[PDB]
């Protein structure tokens, strides 16, 4: 039942068996219940590590298919198709979840931003390998998952939550890698980041650590964005 | 066919997915010709981490179900289980084609050192989570393979010789760790270790990097496996 399936995905998670741990949560989504915090924690870790295994072996495939001969040609296809289809069975089961359980039982409007950025993601990790009349309407999926969670987060979150800019980077990355806007990724980023530091006392000690971790991801992200940010040497001589 | 498999488990390990390099290499081997030493080592490197996946896995979850509730003994050991025959299925496969195409193809008394090694470890590592009455034979069937091995070396290469020291590594692991005999274990590391010394001009540079890595492997399990070595600080003033 829900606590068997959750102590087997935590065994399943320190051996490092994260399929295992996506059956285990799916199973425990699919019972129909809104998932707790942990829970919904359990899943999300689960799931990354499922679908980036796919993602970082698509890239390298991908990119060994680009750098060739024809005998070379005809293996290399072969084989991005068979990870392309791994990759999307992951991205539907998790879809499915979002659209069946996870958004319509999201009772809060925290839990719903997440699962918004989550489908958000998962669209996106589609569109990092559609091809063709599919890619139109997966990149609309995307955006119109992210844009939701975007408005509801401006409401109901402060600047500083770490859920909000962690939707921020996500859709900044989204904006800039699979819409190819980097004006839009940049602004989008940068007034987030902004904003956190506006109200930089509303940021609480049980938060603090992963805010300015996202507020660092977010400035990382920028900097590479515009060049090199325009930065210069600098020292506690910055202000005025 | 070989050429086309060989690139196929190139990619797959450029790619890190170890199930599909293992069996490009499962059938490669199962034509029947002897493999190239490019294929021996594909084949290796594809089934340790195959193996090795699923041995550290089991040892996360024994000890996590060491350290426990009645509850958390049943999940962990139906999980311990499924584990252990994942791996004895993985171990299986090596040792058929150990027995049915490496050791009886291989023509050189290099590769059949390697392959007997191999087949040394297999067992090793079924001794590993073995129980019961099979622990017996299957530790005499480690041991057995390991002594062939070593034998063979002992007569056919230079004690500096990678192959001859890698064996020396991992029988002196089976004598310690699967056996339970410490006394012998560090004899035979040490003395393996000694007698590269005396012979460190028969080492080319062709090995100068792996010879000088194994030997301090073998001298960081001897100083572990007696207590502090006997160590204490030293200079460039040791010897007399």
């Amino acid at each position: 039942d829900k606590n068997e399936l959750v102590q087997k995905a935590k065994l399943a998670e320190q051996a490092e068996r994260y399929d295992d741990m996506a059956a285990c949560m799916k199973s425990v989504t699919e019972q129909g219940a809104e998932l707790s915090n942990e829970e919904r924690n359990l899943l999300s870790v689960a799931y990354k590590n499922v679908v980036g295994a796919r993602r970082s072996a698509w890239r390298v495939v991908s990119s060994i298919e680009q750098k060739t001969a024809a005998a070379a040609q005809q293996m290399a296809r072969e084989y991005r198709e068979k990870i392309e289809t791994e990759l999307r069975d992951i991205c539907n089961d998790v879809l499915s979840l979002l659209e069946k359980f996870l958004i319509p039982n999201a009772s809060q409007a925290e839990s719903k931003v997440f699962y918004l950025k989550m489908k958000g993601d998962y669209y996106r990790y589609l569109a990092e390998v559609a091809a063709g009349d599919d890619k139109k309407g997966i990149v609309d999926q995307s955006q119109q998952a992210y844009q939701e969670a975007f408005e509801i987060s401006a409401a109901a979150m402060q600047p500083t939550h770490p859920i909000r800019l962690g939707l921020a980077l996500n859709f900044s990355v989204f904006y800039y890698e699979i819409l190819n806007s980097p004006e839009k990724a940049c602004s989008l980023a940068k007034t987030a980041f902004d904003e956190a530091i506006a109200e930089l006392d509303t940021l609480s000690e049980e938060s603090y650590k992963d805010s300015t971790l996202i507020m660092q991801l977010l400035r990382d992200n920028l900097t590479l964005w515009t060049g090199g940010g325009g930065l210069r040497t600098v020292s506690l001589g910055a202000g005025a």
